[PDB]
């Protein structure tokens, strides 16, 4: 993965904070399953935190101010979110990085997510910052079309992933997230990605 930097275990310290605090976003914006533009529900469950939140609508994909499910603003982003994403990305090579959103992805048994492409921002010169919480789940990623050479990786408890440079345009998604068991999350697998959206 050329550009991307992936530092395994490094929010172990900060994961169950940053678990509270999923469920403190959630109390505001509930994960929900998405719509997406065609008529069909994700079995990926979502929320968002920060100023704007990624979210399916009539005419795409995009990024809002406002939780088209709750009408009000997306939860603000709490601290641990953060420091643990400054202190990854700084880590990474990506000092400068200010994230203004922050895609909660809850992944139950069996959930997916099929491949696709983050294009959606306005400087794709920005990295984004993924961490992943809970049930372990394999990463699959691609070239620059949906029929490439994908290749596989597996992200487990704590895992962050800086997707900067050539990579930030690769294709990708979540195989099935095989059953399984996590003292802090049950049976659910939680992924937060920081984007700089605005
Ligand atoms: O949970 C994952 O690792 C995939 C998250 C992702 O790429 C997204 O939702 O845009
Ligand atoms: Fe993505």
């Amino acid at each position: 993965a050329a550009g991307a930097v992936i530092l395994r275990r490094f929010a172990f310290n900060a994961a169950e904070q940053l678990i509270r605090d999923i469920n403190d976003v959630a109390s505001q914006s509930p994960f929900r399953q998405m719509v997406t533009p065609g008529g069909y529900t994700m079995s990926v469950a979502m929320t968002n935190c920060g100023h704007l939140g990624w979210t399916t609508h009539r005419q795409g994909y995009l990024y809002s101010p406002i939780d088209p499910q709750t009408n009000k603003p997306w939860p603000a982003m709490p601290q641990s979110f953060h420091n643990l994403c400054q202190r990854a990305a700084t880590a990474a090579g990506y000092p400068d990085f200010q994230p203004d959103a922050c895609l909660i992805n809850r992944y139950a048994p069996g959930a997916k997510l099929s491949l696709h492409q983050d294009k959606d921002e306005p400087d794709l010169r920005a990295p984004i910052v993924s961490v992943s919480l809970g049930l372990p789940a394999i990463f699959q990623f691609g070239g620059l079309k949906r029929n490439d050479p994908l290749k596989r990786l597996l992200l487990e408890h704590g895992d962050v992933v800086v997707w900067g440079g050539e990579s930030r345009l690769f294709y990708h998604g979540i195989q099935p997230l095989k059953a399984g068991f996590h003292p802090l999350t049950i049976d659910c697998r939680y992924n937060l990605t920081f984007r700089q959206a605005g």
